[PDB]
C-alpha cells in the first residue's frame, strides 16, 4: 500500500504468535520492540537513540509479519518508548520512500 | 524520486541559508536539527526517544528546502546526534511509504 504521513505510520505486526502495533520508522536502522516474551535464543546488546543508549535483548532470525508482508530478521527487545520497525525489516517487505 | 532503505535516507536540506544533511524520518513526528543559531524567538521543549529525552528549542514557520521541494513548519534545534526531517515537513513534500 501507499501510506501518507499526516498520521503516524502505525501498522499491525505479528511476532511470536501475537499481534501488536508498530511504527514504520525509516530513521531506525534496527527494529526495537517493547518488553515482551519471545521464544528464541537472545544475546545482550546495546542500541543508541536520540537520548542515549539502552540495554536490549537481540533475537536473530525471527519471523515477523508486517502489514501482511513476511520478514525474517533481527529484532531488539527492550525499553523503547514505542515499537519501531527499522530498515533491517522495511527493506525485506520492499518498503521505499517516494516523493 | 524513489529512495530505497538499504542505507540511511540522507538528503541535503537548506535551512537558514545553510546546507545540511538530514534523514527523511517517518518515525519522527517533528523535525529535529543539530545546534544552529537561528534568528527569531523560540519556545523550550523536551522530546523523547530511545535513551530518554533531550532539550531543544522550538522554532515555528521555518522555511526548509528538501531536494528542491520547499516546505515551512516547526523545526526543533538541539544537541541531537542526527538531523531528521519529521512528518510535519515530509507531508509538505508529498512523501509516502510504499510497499
Ligand atoms: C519514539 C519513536 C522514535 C524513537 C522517534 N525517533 C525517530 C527515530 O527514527 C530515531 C531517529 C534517530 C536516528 C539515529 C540516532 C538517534 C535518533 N531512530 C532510532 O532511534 O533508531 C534506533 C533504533 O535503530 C537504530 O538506528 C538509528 C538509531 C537506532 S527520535 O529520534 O527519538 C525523535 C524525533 C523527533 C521528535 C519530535 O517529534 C521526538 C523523538
Amino acid at each position: 500500500p501507499q501510506i501518507t504521513l499526516w498520521k503516524r505510520p502505525l501498522v499491525t505486526i505479528k511476532i511470536g504468535g501475537q499481534l501488536k502495533e508498530a511504527l514504520l520508522d525509516t530513521g531506525a536502522d534496527d527494529t526495537v520492540l517493547e518488553e515482551m516474551n519471545l521464544p528464541g535464543r537472545w544475546k545482550p546488546k546495546m542500541i543508541g537513540g536520540i537520548g542515549g543508549f539502552i540495554k536490549v535483548r537481540q533475537y536473530d532470525q525471527i519471523l515477523i509479519e508486517i502489514c501482511g508482508h513476511k520478514a525474517i530478521g533481527t529484532v531488539l527487545v527492550g525499553p523503547t518508548p514505542v515499537n519501531v520497525i527499522g530498515r533491517n525489516l522495511l527493506t525485506q517487505i520492499g518498503c521505499t520512500l517516494n516523493f
